[PDB]
RNA sequence: UGUGCG
C-alpha cells in the first residue's frame, strides 16, 4: 500500500515540468506525510496542472492569487464600478482586449452542459457590466471531458488518478472526513446505459407517489377476460344506440351532399362579401386594380452602361476600404458621382440615376443636389478660410477640388491594388474631373418630379388595366419588385405627403424604364416603400415586410410552368373545354395574390381548402367541418383571395361536371397546397408567441388545474391539487349517466380504460406474429456538483424538470415547442426509447418504422383499388389535451426479473414529467405587464389576460406554470405513439366485436387511416344508417381513450389520407404546387456547391413524387439564375439543368455532372470514356487496381491521362482536349462564409463527447439566439460572395473580382460560357508553370471527368461508361400529363479506390454521399420516360 | 465586409 505511494512520488518528482507555478505545489505535495493531506496536495496539483495548461495554450495568464475582476482592473490602473463576485481562472490584456478565460473538467455530458452554460452566463453578465467601463471583453470558455494536459503524459497521470481514487476510498473507510454527498461527487468526478443511471440515485419517494399510484390504480380492472370485455362492449354499444336513436347523443357526422357542401363553402364570410356568384370578367377587373402593388404589375409602365454606374460601383467599393470623417468622405463620393453624371448628360444625354432634384448615390441613398451644392460650397470655402490665412497663393477652389479629388482617388487606388483589383478594370473615365468642376457643379440645375413616400392610403399614374393575366409580364415584374424589396435589406445604417431630401433607394428595369424603391428606414424589418419614376414620381405606396418576398425572384418562368401544367391536367374534360380560359386566369390570380401580398390568413385560407376538397370526395364527414375551415380575415386582399378561391371552386365542382373527377380532386389540391409558396416564417414574433401561449393555456384553465408559479420543493398543496386532479382525469362518464357524454373535455373513462388494459393483457389485440472542505471541493477545476443524487415523485433533488416554451413556425400557424436541459433531455430518451422499443415488438405504427410507412402506402392503395371504404383521421389537441398521468396508469396497468425495476423506472421518470414545469415566455410576461399596466392607468379581457391580470393586482407575476394536463409537443412522442397504437387497436377489436368487419388501422401520432374491409363498405351502402352509427360508436370510444377525432377527418371510397399522403384509384396525386415551392424557398447562406447539393436532393425527391422534369430543370435555373445575381462562377459542376428522367431516375447527382461535361465538350469525351471502359474491364478481373490507385490516382494531373491512354492501347486526348479546364475558387481553402473526406472523417470523430464536445456546444450556443430569414440569408450570400470570402495559398483573403481581374490580365487563357450560363475555361498548355497566381485555381476538366466517371461506374455500374444515343424520333404519341409510370432505382476492394478518388478529385462529394437516404420508388410520366437517353453495355 | 436583374 505504500510501495504504489513511493512509485507516485517519484513519478511526479520526475515527470512534472520544471514551471516556476508548479514549484510550490511540487514542495507541498512531495512533503506530505499523512494520507489526507496527501490527497488534497494531489488534488490541488491536479487542479493547478490543467488551470495553468488551459492558461498556456490558449495564451493567457493565469491567475494564481485569484484575485477578483475588481483588483486586476484596479492593479492595472483601470477604474471601474461595483460588479458583481466574478474571479477568473485565466485573464490576459492586450490593448483595449481583455479575455477571461474561466476553465472546467466535467467527465459527464449533463454536468459539462450545466457548467458551460453557467459560465457563459455568468461572463456576459460581467461582459454587459464592464460595457459601461469602455474596456472590450470576450469570453472563452475552456471545458475538456479529460484530465489530459501538456505538462503530464497520459499514463503516469491515469496512474496517479487511481492511486488518489484509492487514497480516497482508503480515506473515507478509515478517516471519513468527506460528507458523502461530498465524498460521491468528488469520486463521480474521479473516475471519469442511462436507465442504470438511476440505480445510483437514493430513492425518496414518499407517500406522494403511492397516492399516485394508487390513483392509477384505483377503479380499474386489468384482469377482465375476453367474454366479459366482449359483453361489457356489447351492453356499451347497446346503450349508444338507444341513446343516439333517441336523440340524447348527438351525431358528429353527417352524410356528405355536394351542393350542400358548396353551399356551406359559398356562406363562409357572407357577413361583408354581398356577392355568392361573382362574375369572372369583374373578379379580373378588380383584381388588376385590387392593391398598390397589384395596380403595378398590371399598368402600362412601358416606354451601353455609363460613366455614372461606373463610378457609383468604384465608389461603394472603396467606402468598404474605409479610406477616411464618414460625413465628409460621403460629400466628397457624392460630387464625384455627380461629376460623371453630368458628363454622360453632356455626352450622349443620359437621364439615367435620377429621380428628379436628387440622384443616385452611394451607400443606396438619394441625395438632393441642392443639398450637395450647397454642403460643397460651404465645405471648400471653410477649408479655403482657413488655409489661406497662413499663405499668400491663388486659392482657385476648381483647383482646390480637383486636388481633393485626386487625392482620394489616389488613395482608393492604393487601397484596391492591395487586393488585386486595378481602377482600369471598373472602367471608369477620368475625363469626368474636368479643370472647371467646381463651377460645373455649382452651376448644374435640373427640373423634375420631387421623389414622395405616402404612408397613410388617403389616384395611379398610368392606366390601371393592360397585362393580360395570360402572359408572363406580371410575373416578370413581381420578380424584379421582389428582388428590389429583398435587396432593401441590404442597405448600412447612415444618419400625407412625405417628400424628403434624402432617402434610401433600389433600382429595378421594367419594360426599358427604369423604377426606384424608395424607403427612409434601414433593416431587415417592415417599413414603408414607395415606387418613383423619374417621368412621373410616386408610383405606388405600400408597407410591405421585405423578407416576405423571396420565392419571386427569378421564379416566373417557374410559376408559369407550374400553372400552365395544373392547368394542363384538366384540358381533356368536356364540360371545361368552354370555361378553360376563365380556370386559367383565376389559378393564375390567385398564385399572384399570394405572392404579392403574403399572408399568413391567406396562407391558412389555402390550405383549409384541402380539408374541403377531401371532404367532398367522400361519403361522411364531421359536422363541425365549416366552421373549422373559416378563419378571420382583415385585408381586402384577403377577401378578393377568397372569392378568387370560391369562383375557381364552383367552376371546377361543378354538379354538370363529371368526367375525370381525379384529375380535378389533383387540380384542386394543388390549388391548396399553393399556401406553401407564402413563406412559413412569422409574420409578427410576439403576436405568435402570445398565440402559443393561449393555445398551451387555455386547456389548463378549462381543466382547471394551473400551479402558478411552483417551487422546486412542491408545497403540501400543489402536491394535494395533483392528486385530485390525478383522479378528476380518470372520473370521465359516458353513456351511462344522466348527462351523457361530454366530447372533448380530456380525460380517460375507468371502465374504457379497463377495457383496454385487459384486451391487452388477454392477447386479444395481438396477431399471429405475436405470439476549507468544501470550499476547496469547490474550487477544483474539475469537482462536480451539478449531478443529482436523490429522486423525489417531483423530480430529481437539483429540480423539477424545467421546460421553456416556444413556436415552431411552419404553413398554416405554429406548433408548440419545449426545450429541456440535457440531463432532461436524456431523462426524457429514456422514456422514449422504452416507449419505441415497445411499439417495435408491435405491427402498425408507422411514426419511426420506415418500412411499416411502405405497408401503410401499399394497404392504402389495395383499399383505394378495391373501392373499399377508408377512414382518413386527424386528433385534435393531441399534444395539449394528452397527460403523462395517462401513459403513466396505462403503463401501471400493462402485463407484458429485471422488468419490475424497469418499470418502477420508467413510472417514476413519468411522474417527473407530471411534475414538469413550464416557464412562460418573457415577451409574453412583458405584454401582458404592459397592458396592465396601460390598462389601469389609462374591453376585451381574454381568458389569458384575465389569468395575468388577476395575477397582477395579487402581486406575484406568473413564471412558471405546472399542470396535469399537458405532454410536451415531440417530447413524449413515441410514447403517444405507442398509446395511440394500443388504444386503436382495442377500438378495433371492440368495432369488429359489435359488427362482423374488421378496420386495419395504421396509426402515426397523431395522423392515421383506417381502412375498412369489405363487410363494412357493404353495410355502408346497403345499411347507411347502422354504419352511422358505427362511426358515432368509434367517436364516442375514441372520446372516451382521451382521443377527439378531428373535425377535418372524413370518411370515403374516393381517396385515402395519411401522413400527407393521398392516394386514390388509377390517377396519381402529386403535390406539384408543395414541391415546388419546397424548392423555391430552400437558398441559404452555405458555400455555393451545399446549396446545389440541397437544391439537387430537393430535385430528385420532386421528380420522384410525380413532378415533369422541364419544370424540375427550370427550379435548377432558377437556382443558377440566385447564384448569378451574386456574381459567383457557375462551374460545371453546381447544377444540369438539360437532364431528363433517366437522369434522376437511373443516375445519380454523378451521373447528373458526367452528363453535363459531356453536354459541355461533346467530342473530347468519347476517347475518355474509351479508355474507362478498357480500365473497367482490366479492374473488374482484378487485375492494375493496385498499381493504378498508387502510382496515378497520387501522381501530378494532365500528365498521367496520356499514361493511362497508352497502357490501355487508345488514343490520347490531343493537345486542345487537355485545355480545358474549370476556375476553382476553393483551390487552396474553403471559401469564408462567416482531402475533403479526410477532414468529415476528422469533424465526425471530433463531435460526439471525447473531442470537439465544447466546439460543438459553442457553436450550438451561438447560433441558438441567431435566427434568419430565407431573404436574410439569400442577402447574406451576396454580402459574403461580394466580400473578401476566396482564400489565397497563404492565408490571403481576395475577392472574386480579384480573381476575375487576374485572369482578365493574361491574354492566353479564353473562357467560355454555356447557353446556361455554365463557364469553362481553356488555358493554353504553353503556360502552366510561369505566373502561377491564378492557375493554381483552374483545374482540368478531363481529369475531374474521369474521376468523377470512374466512381459513377463502381456505384452504379459499367452502363454510365457507354456511348449516350440520344432519343430517336419514333412517331406520334400522346402527351397525356396524368399518365404516370412507377419505376424502381438500378441498385471493400473498391472502397479503397473510391475514397482515393474522392482524396484526389476536389470537385464533388462522392463517397460521402451515401450517408447524409436513396428514394427507392420513382413516379414519372411516361411521356418524359419516352424521350430519355440510352446508355446501355456494348 | 453587397452595388450584383438570367
Ligand atoms: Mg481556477
Ligand atoms: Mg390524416
Ligand atoms: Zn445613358
Amino acid at each position: 500500500m505504500e510501495d504504489d505511494m513511493a512509485c507516485v512520488k517519484d513519478l511526479v518528482s520526475k515527470y512534472l515540468a520544471d514551471n516556476e507555478r508548479l514549484s510550490r505545489q511540487k514542495l507541498a505535495f512531495l512533503v506530505q506525510t499523512e494520507p489526507r493531506m496527501l490527497l488534497m496536495e494531489g488534488l490541488k496539483l491536479l487542479s493547478l496542472c490543467i488551470e495553468i495548461d488551459s492558461c498556456n495554450a490558449n495564451g493567457c495568464e493565469h491567475n494564481s492569487e485569484d484575485k477578483s475582476v475588481e483588483r486586476i482592473l484596479h492593479d492595472h490602473g483601470i477604474l471601474t464600478p461595483s460588479l458583481c463576485f466574478v474571479v477568473p481562472d485565466g485573464y490576459k490584456l492586450t490593448g483595449n482586449v481583455l479575455i477571461l478565460l474561466e476553465c472546467f473538467v466535467r467527465s459527464s455530458p449533463a454536468n459539462f452542459e450545466q457548467k458551460y452554460i453557467e459560465d457563459f452566463k455568468k461572463l456576459e453578465q460581467l461582459k454587459e457590466d464592464l460595457k459601461s467601463v469602455d474596456i472590450n471583453l470576450i469570453p472563452l470558455i475552456d471545458g475538456r471531458t479529460s484530465f489530459y494536459n501538456e505538462q503530464i503524459p497520459d499514463w503516469v497521470n491515469d496512474k496517479l488518478r487511481d492511486t488518489l481514487f484509492s487514497l480516497l476510498r482508503y480515506a473515507q473507510e478509515s478517516n471519513s472526513l468527506f460528507e458523502e454527498s461530498e465524498y460521491s461527487r468528488l469520486c463521480e468526478s474521479l473516475s471519469m446505459s442511462g436507465v442504470e443511471s438511476l440505480n445510483v440515485l437514493l430513492d425518496n419517494r414518499s407517500s406522494h407517489y403511492e397516492e399516485i399510484i394508487a390513483s392509477c390504480h384505483q377503479g380499474i380492472n386489468n384482469k377482465l377476460t375476453a367474454h366479459e370485455v366482449k359483453l361489457q362492449i356489447e351492453e356499451e354499444y347497446q346503450v349508444f344506440r338507444n341513446r343516439l336513436r333517441k336523440g340524447e347523443i348527438t351525431g358528429q357526422f353527417l352524410k356528405v351532399d355536394k351542393s350542400r357542401l358548396l353551399n356551406d363553402f359559398n356562406n363562409l364570410y357572407v357577413d361583408e362579401v354581398t356577392a355568392t356568384k361573382d362574375n369572372i370578367e369583374h373578379l379580373i377587373y378588380q383584381f388588376k386594380r385590387a392593391s398598390p402593388i397589384l395596380r403595378f404589375l398590371y399598368a402600362n409602365i412601358g416606354e451601353k452602361e455609363c460613366q455614372m454606374q461606373y463610378w457609383r460601383s468604384f465608389l461603394n467599393k472603396v467606402k468598404s476600404l474605409r479610406i477616411l470623417t464618414r460625413r465628409k468622405l460621403l460629400l466628397i463620393f457624392d460630387a464625384l458621382i455627380l461629376l460623371a453624371s453630368i458628363h454622360d448628360q453632356t455626352r450622349h444625354k443620359c437621364s439615367k440615376g435620377w429621380l428628379g432634384s436628387c440622384f443616385i448615390s452611394v451607400n443606396d441613398r438619394l441625395v438632393s443636389l441642392e443639398s450637395t451644392k450647397r454642403d460643397l460650397e460651404k465645405w471648400v470655402g471653410r477649408r479655403q478660410q482657413s488655409e489661406r490665412s497662413n499663405t499668400i497663393q491663388p486659392p482657385d477652389k476648381n483647383q482646390i477640388l480637383i486636388s481633393m479629388f485626386q487625392k482620394t482617388i489616389l488613395k482608393a487606388t492604393a487601397a484596391l491594388k492591395d487586393v488585386g483589383i486595378s481602377v482600369e478594370h471598373y472602367k471608369i473615365n477620368m475625363e469626368v474631373i474636368c479643370p472647371d468642376s467646381y463651377d460645373l457643379i455649382l452651376n448644374f440645375d435640373v427640373s423634375g418630379v420631387v421623389p414622395t413616400i405616402s404612408y397613410q392610403r388617403t389616384k395611379f399614374p398610368f392606366i390601371m388595366g393592360g397585362v393580360e393575366l395570360l402572359e408572363s409580364t406580371d410575373l416578370e415584374r413581381l420578380s424584379s419588385l421582389s428582388l428590389a424589396l429583398v435587396n432593401s435589406m441590404k442597405t448600412s445604417s447612415t444618419v400625407q405627403v412625405v417628400r424628403c431630401k434624402e432617402a434610401y433607394c433600389q433600382e429595378f428595369l421594367l419594360s426599358g424604364a427604369e423604377f426606384q424603391l424608395i424607403y427612409q428606414k434601414t433593416g431587415e424589418c417592415s417599413k414603408c416603400y414607395a415606387i418613383n419614376d423619374n417621368r412621373v414620381g410616386e408610383i405606388c405606396s405600400f408597407y410591405a415586410d421585405p423578407k416576405r418576398y423571396f420565392p419571386a425572384i427569378f421564379s416566373a418562368e417557374v410559376l408559369q410552368t407550374t400553372v400552365s401544367t395544373m392547368i394542363s391536367w384538366v384540358k381533356d374534360c368536356s364540360e371545361l373545354e368552354e370555361q378553360l380560359c376563365n380556370i386559367n386566369s383565376l389559378t393564375k390570380m390567385i398564385l399572384v395574390l399570394i405572392l404579392a401580398h403574403p399572408s399568413k390568413r391567406s396562407q391558412k385560407l389555402l390550405q383549409n381548402l384541402r380539408y374541403f376538397i377531401m371532404a367532398y370526395v367522400s361519403d361522411y364527414h364531421h359536422k363541425d367541418l365549416i366552421d373549422k375551415l373559416r378563419e378571420e380575415l382583415i385585408t381586402d386582399v384577403e377577401f378578393l383571395l377568397y372569392r378568387l378561391v370560391r369562383a375557381l371552386v364552383n367552376l371546377i365542382l361543378s354538379e354538370d361536371v363529371k368526367s375525370m373527377m381525379t384529375n380535378r380532386f389533383k387540380f384542386i389540391l394543388n390549388i391548396s397546397y399553393m399556401c406553401h409558396f407564402i413563406t412559413k416564417e412569422t409574420p409578427d414574433r410576439l403576436t405568435d408567441q402570445i398565440k402559443c401561449f393561449e393555445k398551451f393555456l387555455e386547456p389548463k384553465l378549462e381543466f382547471g388545474h394551473v400551479s402558478i408559479n411552483p417551487a422546486d420543493v412542491a408545497t403540501e398543496e400543489e402536491l394535494d391539487d395533483m392528486v385530485y386532479n390525478a383522479k378528476k382525469f380518470l372520473s370521465k362518464e359516458g353513456c351511462t349517466s344522466i348527462k351523457g357524454p361530454d366530447y372533448k373535455k380530456p380525460g380517460v373513462s375507468k371502465r374504457f380504460l379497463s377495457l383496454l388494459t385487459s384486451s391487452f393483457n388477454n392477447g386479444s389485440l395481438f396477431k399471429e406474429s405475436e405470439v476549507c472542505t468544501t470550499a476547496m471541493l469547490k474550487n477544483l477545476c474539475f469537482y462536480s456538483q451539478e449531478s443529482p443524487q436523490s429522486y423525489s415523485s417531483t423530480g430529481p433533488d437539483t429540480g423539477r424538470l424545467k421546460f421553456s416554451l416556444s413556436y415552431k413556425e411552419q404553413v398554416g400557424g405554429n406548433r408548440e415547442l419545449y426545450i429541456g436541459d440535457l440531463r432532461t433531455k436524456m431523462f426524457t430518451r429514456l422514456i422514449e426509447d422504452y416507449f419505441e422499443a415497445l411499439s417495435l415488438q408491435l405491427s402498425g405504427s408507422c411514426l419511426n418504422n420506415e418500412r411499416e410507412f411502405e405497408n401503410a402506402i401499399l394497404s392504402m392503395k389495395l383499399n383505394v383499388s378495391l373501392a373499399h371504404v377508408s377512414y382518413s383521421m386527424d386528433h385534435s389537441k393531441w399534444g395539449p389535451m394528452m397527460c403523462p398521468f395517462l401513459f403513466l396508469a396505462t403503463l401501471q396497468n400493462l402485463i407484458f426479473q429485471a422488468d419490475i425495476k424497469g418499470r418502477d423506472y420508467l413510472s417514476t421518470l413519468l411522474t417527473w414529467h407530471m411534475h414538469k414545469m413550464v416557464e412562460i415566455p418573457f415577451n409574453v410576461v412583458s405584454a401582458m405587464m404592459k397592458s396592465f399596466i396601460k390598462a389601469q392607468l389609462g374591453t376585451t379581457q381574454s381568458i389569458t389576460e384575465d389569468f395575468f391580470y388577476s395575477n397582477f393586482q395579487i402581486g406575484v407575476v406568473p413564471s412558471h406554470v405546472s399542470s396535469i394536463l399537458d405532454m410536451g409537443q415531440g417530447i413524449l412522442h413515441n410514447t403517444s405513439d405507442f398509446y395511440a397504437l394500443i388504444s386503436e387497436r382495442f377500438i378495433n377489436y371492440a368495432i369488429s366485436c359489435i359488427c362482423g368487419g374488421t378496420i386495419d388501422a395504421y396509426t402515426s401520432s397523431d395522423d392515421q387511416i383506417s381502412l375498412f374491409d369489405q363487410v363494412l363498405t357493404e353495410l355502408m351502402q346497403r345499411d347507411p344508417e347502422e354504419f352511422k352509427t358505427l362511426i358515432e360508436f368509434h367517436y364516442y370510444m375514441s372520446d372516451q381513450l382521451n382521443k377527439f377525432v378531428s373535425p377535418k377527418s372524413v370518411i370515403g371510397r374516393f381517396v385515402a389520407e395519411f401522413k400527407s399522403r393521398f392516394y386514390v384509384w388509377g390517377d396519381e396525386v402529386p403535390l406539384l404546387t408543395k414541391f415546388v415551392a419546397a424548392a423555391l424557398h430552400n437558398i441559404k447562406c452555405k458555400e455555393p456547391h451545399q446549396l446545389a447539393e440541397t437544391i439537387d436532393t430537393i430535385i430528385d425527391q420532386s421528380v420522384a413524387n410525380g413532378v415533369p422534369v422541364h419544370l424540375c430543370n427550370l427550379i435548377q435555373k432558377r437556382t443558377l439564375s440566385l447564384l448569378q445575381y451574386a456574381r459567383y462562377p457557375i462551374d460545371p459542376f453546381l447544377l444540369n439543368c438539360e437532364t431528363d428522367v433517366r437522369d434522376w431516375v437511373d443516375g445519380n447527382r454523378s451521373y447528373r455532372i458526367m452528363r453535363q461535361i459531356e453536354r459541355l465538350i461533346p467530342d473530347a469525351c468519347g476517347r475518355i470514356r474509351s479508355m474507362l471502359r478498357k480500365l473497367y474491364n482490366k479492374l473488374k478481373t482484378g487485375q492494375l487496381h493496385e498499381e493504378f490507385t498508387t502510382n496515378y490516382l497520387s501522381s501530378e494531373h494532365l500528365s498521367s491521362l496520356s499514361n493511362l491512354c497508352e497502357l490501355l492501347g487508345v488514343e490520347p486526348p490531343s493537345e486542345s482536349d487537355l485545355e480545358f479546364s474549370w476556375l476553382n475558387l476553393a483551390a487552396h481553402h474553403p471559401l469564408r462564409m462567416v482531402p475533403t473526406i479526410v477532414k468529415t472523417i476528422q469533424n465526425k470523430l471530433s463531435s460526439t463527447f471525447t473531442r470537439g464536445a465544447q466546439k460543438l456546444l459553442s457553436e450550438a450556443i451561438n447560433k441558438s439566439a441567431f435566427q434568419s430569414s430565407i431573404a436574410s440569408g439569400f442577402v447574406g450570400l451576396c454580402r459574403t460572395l461580394g466580400s473578401k470570402c476566396v482564400r489565397g495559398p497563404n492565408k490571403e483573403s481576395l475577392y472574386i473580382k480579384s480573381i476575375q481581374s487576374l485572369i482578365s490580365d493574361i491574354q492566353g487563357i479564353e473562357p467560355l460560357i454555356d447557353s446556361h450560363g455554365v463557364q469553362y475555361w481553356r488555358v493554353p498548355l504553353n503556360i502552366r508553370d510561369g505566373n502561377e497566381g491564378v492557375i493554381s485555381y483552374f483545374r482540368p476538366l478531363l481529369w475531374d471527368y474521369m474521376c468523377i466517371s470512374l466512381s459513377t461506374a463502381i456505384e452504379l455500374g459499367a452502363w454510365v461508361l457507354g456511348e449516350p444515343k440520344k432519343v430517336r424520333v419514333l412517331e406520334f404519341f400522346k402527351h397525356n400529363p396524368c399518365d404516370y409510370f412507377p419505376l424502381k432505382p438500378a441498385a471493400i476492394k473498391f472502397l479503397d479506390l473510391c475514397v482515393a478518388l474522392d482524396v484526389n478529385c476536389e470537385a464533388l462529394s462522392l463517397v460521402s454521399h451515401i450517408v447524409k437516404k436513396r428514394e427507392e420508388h420513382y413516379i414519372v410520366l411516361s411521356s418524359e420516360l419516352r424521350l430519355s437517353h440510352t446508355r446501355t453495355h456494348e
